């Protein structure tokens, strides 16, 4: 590229040239653009209209990306005739945002997918259609709903989508559809009608669907009750009339979505001919009497994911959960979730139909308000590989502009804490004290969340007592008191630590707070306890034999390194293997002398941004001989070191943004060969100097930033403007971020531009 | 008074005068103070020594304060000798604060009190007490203890107070004291040994003590276990060892504590002799088996108070609280707090010993974690006035620097919910949704506190039906869905109602908002819905025939108002009955033409506070004709009114606080008749000329505030000084905050104090 503001990815295998124009506020389509691009980004900016012209000279373009060019803004994008026709090529268009009334025609008929999500495009007839007989993803979602009203329903000509034989995902999402346009094509595989107005299902709507794979049928006769998004409820709570002999013709059918349906009773005639079934939604619907009957889950041999989250009636508390005996048919159930079944008490035998579940691996039964459970029950849940114990009040016992996957499934969020083995996540829970009876028969449990159950307690090494296997705990949003030594001494096998967010009994002063007693955790290798507010500690030092990361950030630093108060200053002297270091936040005006001679020999990951540092030395940097990313970034430094290669031998990833340095020094990259990332972006730097930036440091040097400054563009600099636009240095935001503060007419030029 | 910069109270009747110098930064005691003052005021400033010259001309001083003068800051204060002889008539002497070393002498024989808190006193010898024969009140805690360590134990000198007959208060708290210093005079009445180190009681340690009426004994052998204080418990958990024969001669005692005393049981012989007892301590001890047994409840006929909070056992929680038989012995008890006594469940059965007590009033069991409990077991105690259903977790039924009181009682948080009748605090609970049975049974609650409970409810008006007769519903901190305009309406007596922090629905578009939901409650006061961020609203006007007080403050009414939409412009219309308006931090820009054409016509009270208001206009105010308290503080107005008069004719309260203004009309106050108050302060202001503040207008105003902005002092405000220093207008903070931008060596100099 010559002047092109844009990122080029090149793949020789694949024969791939992207180029991604994102966030660029580009009024019209840059010139010079290559040739033999062939996917090109055109998201929203500010351009005006699409002229033929745009794309004369590009054939081989095979994607093109127009989402969201004016989110209702200007008037709505106008095509001219004839502005595709040109690219034989092409296989797939975006033109999602983009207020069109109309399909735009003279499209390919090369193309592949077409995407016309947030339009306003309300009617759909055959003559639009029948250039796109060879189309194979449409999308046409999201036309008229309560975001972006229309005040007129879905209309569908008569057999409008029977020509398109090579069709194969279909999605008609929010866009006020009333009756299921019939007929579909016998290949659609992916149907997606969901978050609709459809209040019937005739016979034959899927009569010729055999190949059908994905089928959403969400948002119909919805329930409205406690509803953060507009909805309009259907006459007198009506289901959605869905006959028996509906999913006949579906034989290849594995997800089936009925979310939010209203639905009261299952028929088992409904599941009769799918037996192909894997994922099946029935969430946000009224079959609490069905779950106790169950009769449906008979047909459904070869079922993976089962939802039924928030099922509750209204003005209801059940006694207890109440499970059919029909889920023990479930072989192949994986993952089923219990949500918004909200219970007062849970009993071991209310979970016997699922205690032959061989293949079951996450349970989920969050946010029921569960009053009374017994944790010893779940001794028998040894192959589980997460329970969920979710915000509910289990107490101890007593005595769409951004994304291209477009149709996606829902992604679990994949925390942590799963990857260690068995998980028992009691986060915010009712349980203010532990008890190791309460944890008996659970030596099994590898992994424990207890974030924001408020546990006020001082454990001196027994609560914990069963849990002999246990690996990773966490304790976050808690009140842990420090006051003894042997705390977590029993948990022998423990690798990872959380007692982050328990700054109530740390803000107080004049207490003892052991901060020796990593020295019991003989294989701890992870501990956070960040968001403390740590402003005093009992013990000198800390010992560790194996930590290796360790997280202080938002932390009080300045008082345990006050002037003249040296007890404190080698407080990581012992952690012999600590190799990441996150001090952070501290509020450190400066930094004394002698914390680096007391940092950890193998240190190599040191941080301290948000930390303010008015004045940081440099010289200092010779005791740390493993510093490799060492952080300074958002700080208060005013002056760079003299000579890089004298402070440290191997600092490779020096990292200085939102930093306020006017000048650099005329040595400051001299015989810095072991440099390898550099960051100076957000600065008010004025200029640099040949003899400060040497072209063989710069050649190994895999990415510098030097956007977002004050960077001045007069005749001083012409070594500077010759080197940004004759080097091969990847310098992001070249073209779009780094302006020229000057002088005069200069204002807001590009520096890869200037001549 | 002259160029005094203290504040002057004069009382003919009591022959008093209060001179106020309370944080005046005054490095010495200014001159021209009046020989006929009684009260000094010498709090926190920058004293170095006190001088026997500074009273050397004030006879008639009674009162003298020294408290916090130093706060452990230069070296301690020094007396010099003989620096007190010459007050005949003191009688009160405050000392606090002043890192004493010994207690200071040639006092004069008339003094009744003298303070020496928070000093590092830690000997006490009778040749010191020997001038103090005749003093009645004496303070010398809270000198040796975490806060203000001496690494020194109390010692005080054999018979010590023995010779101060006179003395009827003593104090002695955090002052590290071991044994009670015997003897004690016997005309003592008030005695405050509390958070002391004594483990040990003699028998013979109160035996001539006759006339007591206030014993404290806590922080003897305290409960350590979570204690965000430091805190040294005693050597095996010992509790606090008195005699069964201690309280023997005290006859006329009425307050007795023993907070935090670690007791474990508690003999009938401690209370035989004392039958006139009133309030009764016992909170944060191991008493949970001996309320069970309650056995020297029989001996306490004439106890007001009694405090059991906090007495849970480590690692026990009780099925159901365990209330003794002998509870019913207490005729005469109004309040009684079982609070930390956590248990599961509670029963109608297990407060039987408390339904005859007649003159309960205040019964408290929060801070329980109570999961099951019967709304409906309260209907028997109607004579309640305050029940306590506080942060537990009960659910819905299924199927010392300021300050000179020194030693005070406790003071009970006074919710503005008890002066309305029976209250039914059930805040922070753990209800979810409200059913019509779970209220049954409760038609004569005057009161109910529903906040922090996070409902999501979308009531219709039969949620509290039982209700009939409530007035005042709070409902804070919740998730109310306004969906319907009947919400409320079978609440026919309700008078006040919460609706506030409530933004989670409130902040969704597109859904239902009925704001006329005031139209049904008849006879509705004061209506509270702030901090909702209400964006939209379906009712275009909101009714109400009674609704007198409405507050709108931390909403969003720039959208509601926004240019080119009228429909929300007279929103507060249909308020009849309207007076007072606190629509404030609503971020308005500006205010639209038209919106007080439709504010209410009994407007009265009008807040505009936190706006941001860049051009609030006036000629607008005349259709205001009862406007009287306008406020326009923290705003960003930049110009006066031309004619105040012309504007408002009632307009009387008129403030700006916290604006940019630079200058004012010629004009601002002609005619003005009518103004009492105004408020000028911390603004930019430059100069005021005479034209614009007539001495007629100023004549009549009752407070007037120019402090804190940038005045200049030159020779074009002679009139100005003139007037400030021969004017009768209460300016507070003349002499203290308003100070002289310049020009050269005026900064800082005193309006007042300019010839
Ligand atoms: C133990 O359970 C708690 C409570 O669920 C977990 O904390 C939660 O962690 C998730 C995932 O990181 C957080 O979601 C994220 O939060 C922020 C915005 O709030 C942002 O990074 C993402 O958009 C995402 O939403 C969630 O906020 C957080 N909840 C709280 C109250 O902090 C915790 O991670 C669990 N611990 C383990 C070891 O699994
Ligand atoms: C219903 O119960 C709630 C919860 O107890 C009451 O809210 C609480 O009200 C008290 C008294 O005003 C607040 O204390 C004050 O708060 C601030 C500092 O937080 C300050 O003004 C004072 O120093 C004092 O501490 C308390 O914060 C507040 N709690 C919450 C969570 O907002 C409420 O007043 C009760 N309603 C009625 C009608 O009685
Ligand atoms: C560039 O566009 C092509 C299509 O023109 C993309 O290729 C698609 O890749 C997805 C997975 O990412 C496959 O499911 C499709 O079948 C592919 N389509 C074709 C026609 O082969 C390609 O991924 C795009 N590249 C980038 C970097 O976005
Ligand atoms: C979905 O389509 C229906 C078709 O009826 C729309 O309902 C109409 O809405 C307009 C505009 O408010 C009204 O004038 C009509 O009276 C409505 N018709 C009926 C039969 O009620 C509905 O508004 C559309 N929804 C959206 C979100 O655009
Ligand atoms: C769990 O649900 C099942 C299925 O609805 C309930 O069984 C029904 O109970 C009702 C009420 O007694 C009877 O009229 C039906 O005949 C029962 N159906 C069947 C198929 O037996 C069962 O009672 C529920 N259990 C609990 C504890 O509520
Ligand atoms: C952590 O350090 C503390 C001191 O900060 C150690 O506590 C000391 O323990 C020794 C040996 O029993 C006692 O003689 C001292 O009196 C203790 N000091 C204090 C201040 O209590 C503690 O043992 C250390 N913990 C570990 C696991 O090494
Ligand atoms: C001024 O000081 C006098 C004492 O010199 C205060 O009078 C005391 O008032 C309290 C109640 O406030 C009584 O309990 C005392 O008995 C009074 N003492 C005497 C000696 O009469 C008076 O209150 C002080 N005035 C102010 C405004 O603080
Ligand atoms: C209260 O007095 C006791 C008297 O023993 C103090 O305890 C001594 O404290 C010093 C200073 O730390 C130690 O050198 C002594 O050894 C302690 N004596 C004993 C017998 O333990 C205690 O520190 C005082 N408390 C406060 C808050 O000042
Ligand atoms: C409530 O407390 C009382 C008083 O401690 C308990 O009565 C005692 O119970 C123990 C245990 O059975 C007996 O050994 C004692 O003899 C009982 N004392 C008396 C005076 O009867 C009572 O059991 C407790 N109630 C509950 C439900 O725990
Ligand atoms: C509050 O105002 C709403 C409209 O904002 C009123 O709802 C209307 O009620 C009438 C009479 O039943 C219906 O014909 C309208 O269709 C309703 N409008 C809407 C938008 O739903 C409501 O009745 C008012 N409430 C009170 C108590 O006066
Ligand atoms: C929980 O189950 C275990 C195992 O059967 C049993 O020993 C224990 O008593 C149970 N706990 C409760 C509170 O019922
Ligand atoms: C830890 O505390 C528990 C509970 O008080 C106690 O039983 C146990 O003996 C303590 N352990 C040690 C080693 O002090
Ligand atoms: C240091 O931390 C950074 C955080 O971005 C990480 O990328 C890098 O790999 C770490 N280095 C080492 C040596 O662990
Ligand atoms: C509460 O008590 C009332 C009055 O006796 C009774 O009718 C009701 O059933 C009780 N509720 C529960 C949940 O036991
Ligand atoms: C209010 O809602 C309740 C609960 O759904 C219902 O029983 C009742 O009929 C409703 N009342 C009105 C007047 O619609
Ligand atoms: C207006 O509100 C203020 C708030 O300080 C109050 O002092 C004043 O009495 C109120 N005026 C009327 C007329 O209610």
């Amino acid at each position: 590229p010559k002047t092109l503001p844009c990122d080029v990815t090149l793949d020789v295998s694949k024969n791939h040239v992207i180029v991604d124009c994102t966030d660029k506020h580009l009024t019209e389509i840059p010139g010079g653009i290559p040739t033999n691009t062939t996917n090109l980004t055109l998201t929203i900016n500010h351009i005006p209209d699409i002229s033929p012209a745009s794309f004369h000279r590009l054939v081989h373009l095979v994607e093109i990306d127009f989402r969201c060019n004016c989110v209702p803004c200007p008037r709505r994008l106008q095509i001219k005739p004839r502005s595709f026709s040109g690219l034989t090529y092409l296989k797939s268009l975006y033109l999602d945002g983009n207020q069109l009334l109309e399909i735009p025609q003279g499209l390919p008929p090369s193309l592949q997918l077409l995407s016309l999500e947030a339009n306003n495009i309300f009617s759909i007839r055959k003559e639009q259609l029948t250039e796109l007989a060879n189309i194979e993803i449409l999308y046409l979602g999201q036309n008229c709903y309560y975001r972006n009203p229309c005040y007129v329903s879905y209309s569908i000509e008569k057999d409008a989508f029977l020509n398109l034989t090579k069709l194969k995902v279909l999605s008609l999402k929010d866009n006020n559809v009333t009756t299921v346009p019939t007929v579909l094509p016998s290949t659609l595989t992916e149907l997606y009608l969901y978050n609709n107005m459809i209040a019937e299902i005739q016979e034959d709507d899927f009569n010729n669907l055999n190949q059908l794979q994905i089928l959403d049928l969400s948002g119909n006769c919805p329930r409205c009750y406690n509803a953060p998004f507009p909805c309009t409820p259907c006459k007198n709570n009506s289901p959605l009339q869905i006959p028996v002999n509906a999913f006949d013709a579906l034989t290849e059918l594995k997800v089936l979505r009925l979310h939010s349906n209203s639905l009261q009773h299952v028929p088992p005639r409904w599941f009769k001919n799918i037996n192909n079934l894997q994922e099946l939604d029935l969430s946000q619907n009224f079959l609490a009497k069905e779950i106790g009957d169950a009769k449906f889950l008979h047909f459904l041999p070869n079922l993976i994911q089962l939802d039924l989250s928030f099922n509750f009636e209204l003005q209801v508390y059940r006694a207890s959960m109440n499970l059919s005996q029909a889920f023990s048919s479930l072989k192949s159930l994986k993952i089923l979730r219990i949500r918004g079944y909200v219970f007062k008490e849970l009993k071991s035998f209310q979970l016997s139909p699922l205690h032959n579940l061989q293949n079951l691996e996450v349970l989920d039964l969050g946010t029921n308000f569960i009053k009374i459970a017994n944790l010893s029950m779940f001794k028998q849940f040894k192959r589980l590989k997460v329970i969920d114990l979710s915000v509910n009040k289990i107490s101890p016992s007593g005595d769409s502009c951004r994304f291209k996957n477009k149709e996606a499934s829902f992604t679990s969020v994949q925390e942590s804490c799963y990857k260690y083995g068995q998980t028992l996540d009691l986060s915010k829970n009712s349980i203010f004290f532990i008890k190791s009876s309460d944890f008996q028969h659970l030596s099994f449990l590898k992994c424990l969340n207890l974030s924001g159950n408020l546990i006020s307690q001082t454990l001196n090494g027994s609560e914990f007592q069963p849990l002999a296997e246990l690996r990773y705990l966490d304790f976050s949003n808690n009140r842990l008191d420090l006051l003894h030594s042997t705390a977590f001494e029993e948990l022998r096998k423990l690798e990872v630590l959380d007692i982050s967010s328990n700054s109530h009994y740390f803000q107080s002063e004049g207490i003892t707070h052991m901060l020796n007693f990593t020295k019991n955790l003989k294989v701890l290798q992870k501990l956070m306890m960040n968001d403390n507010d740590i402003s005093s500690s009992t013990s000198r030092t800390m010992e560790s034999e194996s930590l290796r990361t360790l997280e202080f950030r938002g932390n009080h630093l300045d008082v345990l390194w006050r002037d003249g108060d040296n007890r404190y200053l080698q407080l990581f002297k012992n952690l012999l293997k600590l190799e990441e270091l996150d001090i952070s936040k501290n509020s450190l005006s400066f930094l004394p002398s002698g914390v680096f001679d007391g940092m950890p020999p193998n240190l190599k990951n040191l941080s301290l941004a948000k930390n303010g540092l008015k004045s940081f030395i440099w010289e200092k940097l010779r005791y740390l001989k493993n510093l490799e990313t060492l952080d300074l970034s958002h700080n208060q430094l005013t002056t760079v070191p003299e000579r890089l290669s004298n402070c440290s031998r191997s600092l490779k990833n020096l990292i200085l943004k939102n930093n306020q340095i006017r000048s650099l020094t005329k040595y400051f990259l001299q015989d810095a060969f072991q440099l390898r990332y550099l960051d100076l972006s957000s600065n008010k730097i004025q200029m640099i100097q040949k003899t400060s930036f040497p072209e063989n440091v710069l050649n190994n040097l895999k990415m510098l930033l030097l956007h977002h400054n004050r960077f001045l563009c007069t005749c001083d600099a012409v070594w500077f403007v010759w080197w940004v636009q004759h080097t091969e240095v990847t310098i992001p935001y070249l073209a779009t971020d780094v302006t020229c503060v000057g002088p005069g007419a200069h204002k807001g030029q590009s520096v890869i531009s200037l001549d």
